[PDB]
């Protein structure tokens, strides 16, 4: 039996928040950095406002509203915080601002400053995010480094719920389990597979999986028993763990709760598990106008 989902969908006034700079555009919608001054409360909240690609085809609204449905029903430090929606014309989704953006980009744009303590910490945090979705019986179906966002370089969060489904219910080829490519079976275990690939994107500083190999070939490669190569920086311990996420027997893959444990152990001696050139000596970052006196982060903004 299912418990009743008593999350709150918060409807926001367009006047309660001011935009400030475009962030993303084209591909689908149109994201903005902005601030959100709820009602009368004397707080300001860095937000991302995602108003979808103008022209408002009934198909598009029912699609972002599901995202918001899902995002409103999740609550975990490692899953992207949804603040509310706004019913304007085209429908604004309002989420917590992740100032550092896509984690796939972050790693590409910072290789030379990223060290094992960070890489292993991201691994744990995503494993936690995923374990939590599991707890709430959700299957993400689109885990990848492009779908993890960076709030600060020590703190990442899983995003993109535009494909999430409940387990038991009813295309990014290079991240998918094999049961998924062949029979569209998706399970929490098909999520572990893609975790495997996400981790590999991170350890190779954001390479592209099976660069070259075009998508039609993939199921065949995998069925023959080929997997992605061991990244240069990876000890066999780390790489062994990727490999197990890529087993064919789904039930032989590990569980997110185990990944948490394993990376967490490794995260206590980072340098034993990832061999990075110039590791010891590496520091990373920690946000515009001046009226930043009343700014609180969404993570510290809580609702009764
Ligand atoms: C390639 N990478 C892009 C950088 C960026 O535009 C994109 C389109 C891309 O990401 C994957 N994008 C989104 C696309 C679809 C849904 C949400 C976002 C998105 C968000 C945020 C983004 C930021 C930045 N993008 C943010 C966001 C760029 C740096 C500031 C933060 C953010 O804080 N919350 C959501």
């Amino acid at each position: 039996g299912e418990a009743p989902n008593q999350a709150l969908l918060r409807i926001l006034k367009e006047t309660e928040f001011k935009k400030i700079k475009v962030l993303g555009s084209g591909a689908f919608g149109t994201v903005y950095k902005g601030l959100w001054i709820p009602e009368g409360e004397k707080v300001k909240i860095p937000v991302a406002i995602k108003e979808l690609r103008e022209a408002t085809s009934p198909k598009a609204n029912k699609e972002i509203l599901d995202e918001a449905y899902v995002m409103a029903s999740v609550d975990n430090p490692h899953v992207c915080r949804l603040l509310g929606i706004c019913l304007t014309s085209t429908v604004q989704l309002i989420t917590q601002l992740m100032p550092f953006g896509c984690l796939l980009d972050y790693v590409r744009e910072h290789k030379d400053n990223i060290g094992s303590q960070y890489l292993l910490n991201w691994c744990v945090q995503i494993a936690k995010g995923m374990n939590y979705l599991e707890d709430r019986r959700l299957v993400h179906r689109d885990l990848a480094a492009r779908n993890v966002l960076v709030k600060t370089p020590q703190h990442v969060k899983i995003t993109d719920f535009g494909r999430a489904k409940l387990l038991g219910a009813e295309v990014p080829i290079k991240w998918m389990a094999l049961e998924s490519i062949l029979h569209r079976i998706y399970t929490h275990q098909s999520d572990v597979w893609s975790y495997g690939v996400t981790v590999w994107e991170l350890m190779t500083f954001g390479s592209k999986p099976y660069d070259g190999i075009p998508a039609s070939e993939i199921s065949s490669i995998l069925e023959k028993g080929e997997r992605l190569p061991q990244p240069p920086i990876c000890t066999i311990d780390v790489y062994m763990i990727m490999v197990k996420c890529w087993m064919i027997d789904a039930d032989s893959r590990p569980k997110f709760r185990e990944l948490i444990i394993e990376f967490s152990k490794m995260a206590r001696d980072p340098q034993r598990y990832l061999v990075i050139q110039g590791d010891e000596r590496m520091h990373l970052p920690s946000m515009d106008e001046e009226d930043m006196d009343d700014v609180v982060d969404a993570d510290e903004y809580l609702i009764p």
